[PDB]
């Protein structure tokens, strides 16, 4: 099992272990439309719910939750999934709220794990899978470099009991130089 | 709940749990060819090599295996992987020694266990995941009623460290209807 820094620097965002203490952020920024892409999504509009959520997160194994922190502000989070070692590859999962869709906090999220993926865990694979209802992402991970190989129809079920598309996108070890490259220029 | 019988009786062949005894098949049929694009392949040419890999088969995560008996004597095997009842959905995996290439087992095969994944099991999703150097099962899943999804580059790394460009197929619960009145044909 490789092992995964507790914070990380930047020049927009820094990144910190994921607690319940951000809880109160997901509480003022709730928005049906920002957990409805996703392949886990609250219980319900309250704190309760909220703070299973997070709970729940940093329950199932192998996963390594983070807080995007936008200088003073909480962009969203960020984790790392189905770390696997032996195969040399993982996944990487973005959720920022509504009010910070466009920010580079985003960019660096990633690029700050892909860095310690590709250099550091010397990982030959990171996969990204995104709801083909969501664009969005698409548009971004697409506009990444990533690969968009193609889509598992109905791969998973959706937190309300639907199925969900999963797109799943790519970025080889190879292939870290350009995306690296382009990101210190977009956003250095 | 999600079950899967030790008996399926065909018109053509007949599956039964995969045991030990159905070693001396293995190594009578032994050809490099066979077990060369695959996940699952011995060590060696040996009844030593086999052992350890037959176990492994039924040594895996909630993975059932099935002998596929032709003609009174063993023509392949076919199992499920990744049996995940939440999610509905699951894998199958199959192979034939070469000198049964062409007999309607390989199809009838999978043909038993994609009504009782669909029909029965209320399946949702069956993928199919095939090397893609391994041009020859994949014109079989053409004929089959798979839908291409993707390449998943270099997704897992074989036992020679060598990356494997596993190529995603899948059958929707709307397309079995289809898929089986596809292979009812040829099989019938």
């Amino acid at each position: 099992m490789w092992a995964f820094p507790e914070r990380f620097e930047g020049r927009h965002v820094r990144l910190e272990p994921l607690a319940l203490a951000h809880l109160p952020a997901f509480l003022r920024h709730y928005d049906p439309e920002v957990y409805r892409f996703l392949s886990r999504a609250p219980v319900a509009p309250t704190e309760e719910a909220l703070r299973a959520h997070l709970e729940g997160l940093l329950g199932e194994p192998g996963r390594v939750n983070w807080a995007i922190l936008f200088g003073k502000e909480v962009a969203g989070r960020i984790s790392v999934i189905a770390p696997e070692p032996e195969h040399a590859k993982l996944e990487l999962g973005t959720m920022l709220f509504k009010p910070f869709w466009g920010s580079p906090a985003n960019k660096e999220a990633k690029y700050l794990l892909l860095r310690h993926a590709f250099e550091v865990l010397r990982a030959e694979r990171v996969q990204f899978k995104v709801d083909l209802r969501n664009e969005r992402s698409q548009r971004a991970l697409e506009a990444l470099g990533a690969v968009r190989e193609g889509v598992l129809r109905k791969n998973r079920r959706l937190p309300d009991g639907a199925f969900r598309d999963d797109v799943v996108y790519s970025v080889l070890k190879e292939e870290w130089p350009g995306v690296k490259a382009r990101l210190e220029a977009r956003l250095y």
